[PDB]
């Protein structure tokens, strides 16, 4: 065992649990008290005061649940413990590889033990409906899967077994976090699933256990209509929009466009015609003077299209923006379609740059800690800010 | 013979440390009688002169004859956190055959921590030291119910079918089994009690946490409070916490006011005074607090069914059951921002309120019965720009009942008089004027007074409003006006806003757009000298 360490003045995180749902709460006391049976958790009495939430999900169309721990305090706690063991470099052609396949890697984690003092800080109660029975309180006693540290530890070790697989086939790059490993061929599809294969024997032959595709992924840039004959309203808007725009794309320029019947059409001006058209091109261009600080974290920003369509920002500046995208499916759930969009906003930004980022939900804090949990299929867990203004970005993107 | 749960104190502290007041012999007589049958109970030991702390006991009639108590309020500033919802009468199932039992004071039958008995004497002004748990200990539940957990899950165990919960001193056990054999497996569970040294002390009614259970249905027995002109200060610490737990059964209790007077106050000599004014909240509250609650018990094997009403202006009813005419369980819900709402919001609001408590109380969400029609919820699900969901319902119809009163057009309207508005405000006086600016050109600026930056827009929009037919088009140079008028609310604390919402339900067609500022853009050019 390696010994854990907290940040200096920082105790174990105390968030209480909120409720859950009676299958669920059924399902998660036989996956706890198996575990307790494998002597991979103890119980403990009132003495440890820490907490951290539990919830228990289906990852894929498996008929089996997994519980999940929300260590978003104690990986906030113990983020000195990262520091002293830096993945460098974080692999740079994940981003480019024509296929990149996430195999679950959570269970090598139960093998290696937790340092001994740093067992207290991980615990939670699985409770009870009606709160008839207190809540059964445990202890981890391996090490956990969403802690900041799990992989910390396990990194030499596996690294270890991989290198037979770094030594034969070097286009392949495989990298990991806190639960899941990312495999990339730029090959044909066709062997890339069968390296998958060969990885996955490789793995279990020494005791460990949609698709993802970085080329395809594209940004997309904002257009700006051309109705044949636009009528004072529609000049109205455009400039509200573009006026906007400034904050992003500096080379604009509209004073010819703002020279001003709203029942009726008013030819453009040519002079405003040519501006316009050039403004036209330069925002139909790759964004200019952007590039990415490691030394602040990131941003991700979701604003609501309304019409079984999403659109999201991910930026670590104001009006300065890594990313942009949407996301669409074609009447259906709502929530749904946020928690799938949050997910796929953080599997993008752990292959791009290695990290989840900070979300500003459109969604009442309320509603979202009820049914966020439903339909959420990943082990790790971002950290979400709630946004209740409505700007004019959503009718400004798309 | 019952494992002790280890516990230590709070980080850099070495208390405690009060000098007892001294006493009054008549009354010490008392103190010494009760200590000296508590010791030979094995109960209270006689430490050595070396241990230095000290804490006060007073002695209490027990009735509104001394019995002992000793004040932990300075101990428990230095005891470790520990653990610490309530159970619903809505979430007994039906047992044919029930009984409540009540452990004899069983605070004195788990040890207390030997290591830390050094923090809890006891000085009669002949140091004493408590070796089971404090009757009054703020610690004493948590560890009293982990003992009460361990001790009884063996016989849980040897028992699937029996249901046995434990809150403070009441044993809720319950089973189908008949009575003639509930008795003879009660006597079972009382020996096993009484094996880990626990006592046991030595009918259609049923008296278990307050909540009185009936052969079909449930109450609560009602709740009422001791009432002298002052009253003893220790007892008010009791009756905050009466209160709070009133307040889970019945709400509308605040009791904040009262808490604080109590926390400010660390003495007994003065008799404290008491304010009028939470002293008459206090007795309006109760007079509420003279309502029978009812209920009864929940079958799992039929589904919820909730109901919502929309009784006025930001009052609602929360009525559940699982068959007609018997509530499960029935509340009420009002606006929490207060400032700026919709009726379609709160009717969402108060459905993720009651699915909040029916996953607490019951585990499974229900099918709730909203008022609202599907096409109304579905257009403001549609076009509101935020994310709600409501979970499996359908509509029932009420004679009052919820709609968005007005919309706002998506296309500008062919010959309406289309109308520009403008704002603008000052600091050092409060001078700035509104208006607006129209296609004919007519206007008016009426000097206004309190003139503020978000009022003066919000006030530029109604005085166009006022003075517009049907069919209008404004344009506003606010974002935060435009913000405020199209969230479609109902409800404001302005006057100035419920006169617009008042004057645009008028209105047929209207439609507003927005400008940038401080731009020239063939509008408000006529006044655009008005502030500068």
């Amino acid at each position: 065992t390696v010994p854990v360490k907290l940040k200096p003045g920082m105790d174990g995180p105390k968030v209480k649990q909120w409720p859950l749902t009676e299958e669920k709460i059924k399902a998660l006391v036989e996956i706890c008290t198996e575990m307790e049976k494998e002597g991979k958790i103890s119980k403990i009495g009132p003495e440890n005061p820490y907490n951290t939430p539990v919830f228990a999900i289906k990852k894929k169309d498996s008929t089996k649940w997994r519980k999940l721990v929300d260590f978003r305090e104690l990986n906030k706690r113990t983020q000195d413990f990262w520091e002293v063991q830096l993945g460098i470099p974080h692999p740079a052609g994940l981003k480019k590889k024509k296929s990149v396949t996430v195999l679950d890697v959570g269970d090598a984690y139960f093998s290696v033990p937790l340092d001994e003092d740093f067992r207290k800080y991980t615990a939670f109660t699985i409770p009870s409906i009606n709160n008839e029975t207190p809540g059964i309180r445990y202890q981890y006693n391996v090490l956990p899967q969403g802690w900041k540290g799990s992989p910390a530890i396990f990194q030499s070790s596996m690294t270890k077994i991989l290198e037979p697989f770094k030594k034969q086939n070097p286009d392949i790059v495989i990298y990991q976090y806190m639960d899941d490993l990312y495999v990339g061929s730029d090959l044909e599809i066709g062997q890339h699933r069968t390296k998958i294969e060969e990885l996955r024997q490789h793995l279990l032959r020494w005791g460990l256990t949609y698709e993802l595709h970085p080329d395809k992924w594209t940004v997309q840039p904002i257009v700006l209509p051309e109705k044949d004959s636009w009528t004072v309203n529609d000049i109205q808007k455009l400039v509200g929009k573009l006026n906007w725009a400034s904050q992003i794309y500096p080379g604009i320029k509209v004073r010819q466009l703002c020279k001003l019947a709203l029942t009726e059409v008013i030819p453009l001006t040519e002079e405003a015609e040519l501006e316009l058209a050039e403004n036209r091109e330069i925002l139909k261009e790759p964004v200019h003077g952007v590039y990415y600080d490691p030394s602040k974290d990131l941003i991700a920003e979701i604003q609501k299209q309304g019409q079984g369509q999403w659109t999201y920002q991910i930026y670590q500046e104001p009006f300065k923006n890594l990313k942009t995208g949407k996301y669409a499916r074609m009447h259906t759930n709502d929530v749904k379609q946020l928690t799938e969009a949050v997910q796929k906003i953080t599997t993008e930004s752990i292959v791009i740059w290695g990290k989840t980022p900070k979300f500003k939900l459109p969604i009442q804090k309320e509603t979202w800690e009820t049914w966020w949990t439903e339909y959420w299929q990943a082990t790790w867990i971002p950290e979400w800010e709630f946004v209740n203004t409505p700007p004019l970005v959503k009718l400004w993107y798309q």
